[PDB]
């Protein structure tokens, strides 16, 4: 329905705020190895 | 339309799903590094 | 609003798309690590 996809959005955008985040976290410990 | 909308909310979802995926991928040859 | 919920689509594709180029960005990285 409408309503369904309205909130099947608001978790999507929520999923690649997570995906951003996860990324960040991981760059963090890659960027130790490459200058450690 | 309405029908494309849904269409393109079904392959954003999937290319999330394969986001972490690849992210989970990533993150397991990093932490190998990490600690070898 | 209909036309609030086609934007904030297409915003959230351009960041998956985002997501893609920067995950690949890591992986070059890892894998100049990984057989150096
Ligand atoms: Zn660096
Ligand atoms: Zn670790
Ligand atoms: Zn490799």
């Amino acid at each position: 329905e409408w309503e369904a996809l309205e909130k099947k959005l608001a978790a999507l955008e929520s999923k690649c705020q997570a995906x951003e985040k996860k990324l960040q976290a991981l760059e963090k410990k890659l960027e130790a190895l490459e200058h450690g």
